[PDB]
């Protein structure tokens, strides 16, 4: 236990009475609306989202990085910190690894995970930066590089990520590359894409049949003119071309300004290529801010489509859920705690939508009541449900408050001078 | 002839000396660059773009419309005006019609076109507005409307456009609808798209063996929250789902801010679904401004992809070209003339690109020289080539100048009563 | 009463029990948070936003307009409909007129207003479209037109708006024009703005002592290359140049993609030039959608700045709030009703923010708790406060439900003839 | 000379014939247009833009940096490389320094510059990152930080930048900070701006009377929610507030999507606050790409506003011109060479505009001929003028060609340490 159980129990008891009052009131309110709060809490406590090992430490920009105290010094420290997030929120039992940043004896990683009560989500390859001893540079690309030997090297790296994953229980490989161009003419759009598809086909050939391959589109950065996998349209072509095991991953901050992302989510679901999500929030570009901190309604609307798919009869629908954020000016652990909470919040609210009523308003083209139907769910303060779900599962009623009362940050600051 | 042959000849003679000098000078510059100017001219004279019947009349915004003088009223007035653009530019032999706006006796339409030396490009359906006596309103959608009878009516209208097109020589139907929602929850994204696909499948069934069906995506407007056919991704799904005769149409101003449009073009080409292009320019949204008036380099880059597709003989590459613009503050005829000119200008420049050198710089990852290889082409003033092509084919050296010297606008202003 | 009181009473009685349970539950929660729900409700019931006369009629785009039934035939019908919104929401006692669309004898306008219990907010001039018998067209502009005779015509029109406003009780004139260019080179940016400043200086001379002149910026549309009053920067330059009576009006959907609108509001307030705010929502451009329907958090953040100004003891700050929307696919009256509710919703939430704690988190650079402090307020469902505020002031617990129960739309549908040409 | 004079001579002679043909051909075309090519060439060879000392090395993103061969180790190597750009293009006689990156003995800097034929442009302070042994961190801001001692430390740094500049011949200080917030509520927009203004006032007081203080606005990055100096509006307020010596710096890639940047330039000129420009190109955000590589027409339109002013008299109008780019996938020297060339290209084309004709089409509202009047100039290939200007002033006809023929990159690669990931 990263956080002393006595502290968790102490901070829960301190807020137990108020929570009971809020939960009961909400329970009565939902009962008046024909909803059993218990049924919602039950689903909420089972909603999980993977935390990024690379978000456990303070992030930075091309201009600077401002580390705080007790910065994790490696993957093992990072797992220790991730365990705090899980213990308190109970919403992040799995960690997403990134190779080579997190390279270490896989057996030891799995060992530290089991001890901490953490599992591992999809693996993440890295051919957007050069590692020491690398024969070919990814300066001008990786999986779509003009040099055959460079593409082969990139493929081998991804195959190595799969091997690592198999040793720790991972069942998927996420591939995001910076491949693209900064100048018109620098790259031939079609040939670069053909090269990418050929290299991804090789990775697919080496992909275990009990694994999935997620390709992640991004409009720009690091490439500032064109990017090979620029949007969901190219991403769909990729997944469809590679095979059933290949699906698309949607990072919320990777779209052009004003994009209707919830529609992209719906389209991918309809054609069975929605592999999963990379949650975060943003205002300008791929800001990688705490989920729901800028546009909480958009987050709700994305979950509205996920829940709608279930309501529509889509069977065995279980897209992968992962947080992909950068914490530049806050305690990384606190931001991850509240981000996971925010994701559960949007999910909970989506579960409250009166699907029958919404359906009737859509068929009758009553736009005002249709949108109001979504708002009645979104406006509902589900915090009592999120807190109770945590309390009932070993977490904290108020995670950040408990985290600070524990003095964990000061603790690791002393341990990690 | 809409414009007196004597005036065209006269306005050409007055500018022949300067054109001679510039063409020969450009010819020498290109020769030193290993390019035969005549070869470029040969291709430029064969590039055509369809003019929209709805473009020769003054356009407007939701706030107002400020008509000029001699405003064409019926499709007959419009064809007469479109004939001016073709005569002077020789780059717009075909006109794109819009139903019911241009609804008229097919036989009469065909006869008027033949008499003016004009053909007809793709038909354009209209289920984004209500016509008088219409049984079902398209307020809440058309092809994807929740009411079956409404979708049936929309489908029938499109089938009618196909019948009209067959009678006048058209070989395609372009479908752009405003279908979408203005509020979250108003529409179920998936079911709306299912209804759309189902209705489009019916239209597809009415397509003759040699016809194409073009679906056109648009991010927003008139729908301000979601749009069924919002982007090229959804558009590709439509084309792929419907079949070989279904392809995607790319309207330059229908993309999210900062979108790399030329890439979308390349992607559609690779997968054989680039049905055609709707040319115009823009800065903020679907501004529908004169092609090349805002971002001429972007236009060149789109053409760079088109010329490249040709150079490598890509399978199924044969997009239709059409201008889709609104002229709110200029003489519609002059704007279409110069827009058509800019389109040929961008094409001509793309033809100048040293493909062999570019390929080399691309393979060696010499980004600087690669972008410079494109710039050397784009920076070249190809006006002499465009002008000489027009001169040799019955057009005007300086189209707008000849148009103004002819006094055409004043002529039709006298024949067409202004509202005030 | 446009809506029968017995209908309002029956619908409120039908929802009394649920309202009581929710309001009291929320009240207890807020109490535990050290907040007096009574104090909030008292301020909410007093927050008003003007309704646009042109908003009760169905709107459209350049592609088409799909009118509903009972479209108002004129200003008098529009006033009648605005009376409905006010009666049910009690948040819209003042109406904003647009000339020449609402032109009519001022004495009659005033008479109908008083009869309905409505007042009049800022006047709105129209030089973005041509009126009949107009000696000069506004095709190439109005107040910034190259032709002096055209600018003079636009000035005289605005002066007329001021005269009408004076007779009905208005105290401000809002000026939004489409002036701009669609092509590079078409206009000399500087000279066009200089011409605009000249015309506005003239309009300014006709302002009574207690009147305000509001200039409204817009990035684009109807102009698609450049716009004279394109952003808040140019807008500030205008207000500062004209004088103490000149201030800037911020319309939510008039900004470039991703703009931080709430910051612009803070800036204008800091320099005493925030005249008013036109409320609406949008996702792509100037969509003019129902306020809070697309980005409710942004609306809350805008109010956060408004409330913070009062928190920083800003002096002489009395912004004019107005709804400026277009209802293309809904009953205009219903949308204005829920939009006004949304606006009060965001205001209520902003009042819930613990400024003391927030200021503390800001000082210590505790970004996480600072943003959470705002979220604790935004996440709060204040609907019971909004409903109780309505009940107390003679409004409806559920405005739209009550509106539909009254059969108002079908009633006016049989009294108003649509257009046939 | 960084590049052997015989190499420059040989590479010019090899292209002299074709250049003569192109220049005379263009000369004849311009004559037919009533334009004297000699008058244009004379102005072109006198147009200069400062080069960023930090743009000489390979740039990177937050994801990675892929340095090339012969990366400059310090300011002295950077100066040596900037000398290549100036010798070959003759358009970059001054270098802009960044402190503490280029911290060095002022006398050695001045000596090296004088020996290389290079001067120094505006100084650039750095309070957007922490340096070793720094007492206070700029993590939560600098000039607007909530901590008084942190603001004081930031102010002192800028004053030190001024001292260094006075010793080497600089006459301006450019201030760009990342100050802002990543979360709503983290910062109080108004208070933070007030702190920024107070700190800048202290820097202004220490500014020599013959110097200029340039504030640079940026919409976002590194701050991802709000930025203190986010746009030209706030920037104008800063400059006007600080005083006559304070002006606004416009960086092309620092504006919201679809912003009409050329209008901003016009507005700043109109109110005498256009301090200067930071040239670069972009498609998505502050991409910092080679000038004119993405939107050459936008670059021309900006120069159109500059030349219009230049032509319409406007005394004492000497905006500072600087290139601010990051070269992540090309030889930094080559990109700066072609970028400076592109900048002169836009200027030359702007000089070709028939101002009288344009004025006429604007006053007549002949939008089409107005835009075509600009296009006639923009469509003209002025490369012969740029090349001849270089040839006549000791530069190279084809800069990059000569640069490569000289084998300079291979040369410095062998004189400098190898770079790592
Ligand atoms: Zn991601
Ligand atoms: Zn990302
Ligand atoms: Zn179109
Ligand atoms: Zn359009
Ligand atoms: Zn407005
Ligand atoms: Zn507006
Ligand atoms: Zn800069
Ligand atoms: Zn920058």
């Amino acid at each position: 236990f990263r956080i002393a159980q006595d502290v968790v129990a102490r901070e829960n008891d301190r807020r137990a009475s108020a929570l009971k009052e809020d939960y009961e009131a909400l329970g009565a309110n939902l009962a008046r609306r024909g909803v059993d709060i218990e049924a919602v809490t039950a689903k909420v406590e089972k909603f999980f989202v993977a935390v990024p090992s690379w978000g456990v430490g303070t992030g930075g920009t091309r201009f600077a990085r401002f580390p705080g105290t007790g910065e994790p010094r490696g993957i093992f420290d990072k797992l220790d910190d991730c365990a705090v997030i899980q213990q308190l929120t109970r919403a992040t039992p799995n960690v997403s690894l990134h190779i080579p940043w997190d390279k270490a004896d896989p057996k030891e990683l799995k060992a530290r995970g089991d001890a901490l009560g953490l599992g591992f989500d999809a693996m993440n390859s890295n051919t957007f930066s050069d590692a020491p001893g690398q024969a070919h540079s990814y300066k001008y690309g990786s999986l779509s590089h003009t040099n055959a030997a460079t593409r082969a090297q990139a493929v081998e790296h991804n195959l190595e990520c799969i091997e690592i994953g198999k040793a720790i229980g991972s069942k998927a490989l996420t591939v995001w590359i910076g491949d693209g161009s900064n100048f018109p003419g620098q790259s031939n759009f079609t040939r670069a894409f053909e090269r990418y598809l050929s290299a991804m086909a090789e990775i697919y050939k080496g992909l275990p049949d009990d694994w999935k391959l997620f390709s992640e589109h991004k409009m720009y950065e690091p490439a500032f003119y064109s990017t090979v996998v620029q949007d969901w349209g190219t991403n769909y072509l990729i997944a469809q071309t590679l095979g059933p095991k290949a699906q698309c991953l949607v990072d919320l901050g990777h779209h052009a300004p004003n994009t209707n992302i919830e529609m992209i989510v719906a389209r991918l679901i309809q054609f069975g290529k929605l592999g999963g999500f990379h949650f975060n929030d943003s205002k300008y570009g791929d800001d990688d801010l705490d989920a729901g901190a800028i546009e909480p309604y958009r987050l709700f609307l994305v979950f509205n489509e996920l829940v709608d798919a279930e309501a529509r009869g889509v069977k065995g629908f279980h897209p992968a859920h992962m947080i992909d954020q950068s914490h530049n000016v806050t305690d990384p652990i606190e931001s991850l705690i509240n981000s996971a909470n925010e994701i559960r919040r949007a999910y909970a609210q989506a579960l409250l939508v009166d699907r029958a009523a919404l359906s009737g308003y859509q068929e009758d083209n009553d736009a005002l009541m249709a949108t109001e139907t979504l708002k009645r769910a979104y406006r509902t303060d589900v915090e009592p449900i999120l807190a109770e779900a945590r309390r009932r599962t070993g977490g904290a009623v108020d995670p950040v408050a408990t985290y600070r009362a524990s003095g964990y940050r000061a603790r690791v600051a002393a341990e990690r001078p």
